[PDB]
């Protein structure tokens, strides 16, 4: 079966995030957990998707740049997906699924990276929104729109960002656990950042 | 004589959307449902066709994006085209009635749809609107211009979405006339939402 | 010798627009016909001619499109070219007229009009507007930049428009008569749409 | 020594304009001219140069057009100069007047024709302004960036244009000399548009 | 046991910089040190990493400038790297800093810079921001813009500049170790000008 | 020694500019003449080097420009370089003083300039501002953005002229030290205006 079934992380607020790292090979099937943060998305999450994206800078002087990670948060589930080079057809799913117009899928400083996967990819998020400016519009807060994601959730949450911190801090120590702890926190600040300002 | 004798789907408001799919092959006509499609927007829906787009992404790095589905929409009805690949002569009836000045041509999230019909296709929609942009400036709520085609509807109209989120949820498993369904339903939604903004 | 010779037709505020359909071989000259529409635009007119354009859509993917007719109407003109492919020597005097700082060319959604234009016939209009972005500024009405021929018309003058829709609504059973009858009434409307605007 | 020796004309105000037509061959000197048009421009025009631009239109797709025609008008003064094709090294005079920061190069409807100077001919005017946009700018008046020469010049100075009309009204049929004339009275206007702005 | 044992420097406050001075080989491992660089921000610099960076001019173009070093600077810190010509994998930590979403790269006129970091080195920082113009809107103060890094220092925190000023006023003949002084002194000028913008 | 020994001009306020001309071949030393130029910035001129470029035009077609002259210019001084073509590697020093971000480099209708220094000679100025735009901008007055050098610094200043108008006005007659008195006079004047606008 197919279940977020790696560690679960307790939020500040007492929540829970569900969890589920994937080793993409040639044949790894991905679309069943796809499919799961798309129903959690419409059912539980106001149809969005939280996402941010990884590179490994190979050695036209970006097109070395491949996308060796993606996560994909809701409310209650991040799906980190872990990426071969080059990609296969299963790969597919994920572009289909990145095109989709059923949600908006949400990130911080997403503007070269969007770049990067056309160019490199041709990986196309026909519904993507780059959060800060948004965050900056509405708040009439210049600068959110220069913020990273953890800074960003702070002025627009003022949440308890201690446990994140602490990970992030020593960033190079942290256990492959602690860090995806600290991907599954960002995610859900970020979920309830674009809930606090769709709402607003 | 050429009707949309299809599925008819019953929307919230009690009225009934007509529908037809077409599989277009090398020598489908497609000319009579266009004609219809065109009329019934002239006489009953205020020259508005809404539209949405549906690729097989194949693997310069966007150019392997192949069209491969079309949705055209009224009050009244829609009509579904899959299309092949490659084009044959007979489709130029789609360009000519994408090119046409008789009516705008109603979109959620096209920004990126546009640019990949007009380099991959030569598919050009000269009088098209991408109306999350103009929902957001009219309603003055910036968030409209990111919201995906349900929540766009949601967040102008607010009626009931149920059925609609219930297909969708369950995407990988809805069954072709299931997903025709949803189709036909988002086309009303964004009728609604264009005669709800062209007014205001 | 040059006259409007062709079919004549009747506005719904009782003035005419006379107009000439020329079908351009190798050998024609078109200058006395553009010549009477410069000269309607200058001491009729107000100085604008406006203009559609129709293309022949063949199969740089939009590097097949081809000009297959341009109107120009003035008050009380209205010229209807049918071009051939490919263009001779004695198109240069059309490339001539579309240059001039005389008159204004008042266009309804020309933007990727302008683009087929220069990219596949080296065709340069120096002075052109897109005409519904200055409608809908001029009156605050945000929809206007989006609307087709028709639906500006009636969103900015409120006039009459049973007969062009009863055309447009059966176009594909409409004679090169009604067709030419249909671009004529098209033309006059959007004289005045222009007229109006530049008063504002 | 060198001397602006054509046709004077009358403008509706009651001053003069001075005249001069150079038809440039591989050997003419034009620099006795433009150093005319610069002191001119300094002591009596307040540092402006109006300019307008002809090209032959010529079988990328613009790359065939080339630059036939020049005008450089002030205060006082009319330069028409007539272009061979190709250029010889003896336009290098013009490359260099029109790259002067002295004065400033005001044109009517010009955006096209930097691109096609730059692109044909590597001719750069460093300080330019297209004056409508200026014109609708200053003024608040959205249309004046949309009109021609003689229509422009109408909606800031509203002053009596019968003249200049009957010459472009039959353009086809005015002599060299009409035509001059025409360019020379547009010269004036623009002229005084610009001190209209500038001053305002 | 890595640290910041290079020179350090007394700020006009009365704080203490440290530097560290790393000459990258094919071999150097950096990335303890920018571990320092991005603990000390996450803990003490509100999550902020003041830069600059130094190009070798070469003889498109531009494809000669070549990345000398780059300087990182937090409140108590300043890291310099020099950087080799033909980079080898021990410099993908750099890139990966670069692209880091945990902090925000604050620089003074870094638009060129970006682009040639990209063009040429394929270098991407997605979370980057140009402080004057942040500076400018914030303040309200145009100019702010478009001034060098003391003279922003300067207009927005009027503080003094005498030993700054002494060691640029003389820059040729000041040796390493005064440059390197400069560049730490700009380095906390800068993470001050960022820190009264960033919350006030 | 390195100083500015040519001839010495006094300005309408009884200051005084000081100037020196280089001819630069391959192996000129031009760096003691620049560190001379900032250090007047940085200690007596608010750290602005105003400049302006002058180009041998060329027959991409803009390729062929080629960079002849640069003048530097500060509170007390006006340097004036003529370079050579093709430029040597004694130019290197030119190159990295225009990437100095110790001062703003001050133009006048600089926007092809840098755009012609970028592609032509991959000369990049890192800290540049186009004046007029500012002077525009700050002082609510449009039309500044078009001015030229001398008409900007009047529109700014309101200063006499009369000296450096009836130079210019015959600039073809200029000796070689009345066109640098020119250059002079107007490198004080931007330097005035900058020093104006920067207190706004």
């Amino acid at each position: 079966s197919a279940s977020f079934d790696g560690p679960k992380f307790k939020m500040t607020d007492g929540s829970y995030v569900q969890t589920k790292t994937i080793d993409v090979g040639s044949s790894t099937d991905i679309s069943p957990y796809l499919s799961l943060i798309r129903e959690d998305s419409i059912l539980n999450g106001n149809r969005a998707v939280i996402f941010d994206v990884y590179w490994d800078v190979g050695f036209t002087k970006t097109s070395g740049w491949s996308l060796s990670s993606v996560k994909l948060s809701t409310r209650n589930l991040c799906l980190f997906l872990r990426l071969p080079k080059p990609f296969h057809d299963n790969l597919k799913d994920l572009y289909r699924f990145f095109a989709s117009k059923f949600v908006t899928f949400v990130g911080v400083q997403i503007e070269e990276d969007l770049d990067l996967l056309r160019e490199n990819h041709g990986l196309v998020i026909r519904n993507a929104i780059n959060v800060g400016k948004l965050a900056a519009e509405a708040r009439g807060t210049l600068v959110l729109e220069f913020l990273g994601t953890r800074e960003l959730a702070h002025r627009v949450l003022w949440s308890d960002l201690g446990q994140l911190d602490s990970i992030e801090a020593k960033w190079e120590k942290a256990g492959p656990e602690e860090q995806l702890e600290a991907a599954a926190i960002e995610g859900w600040l970020i979920v309830n950042v674009w809930d606090q300002l769709s709402d607003e």
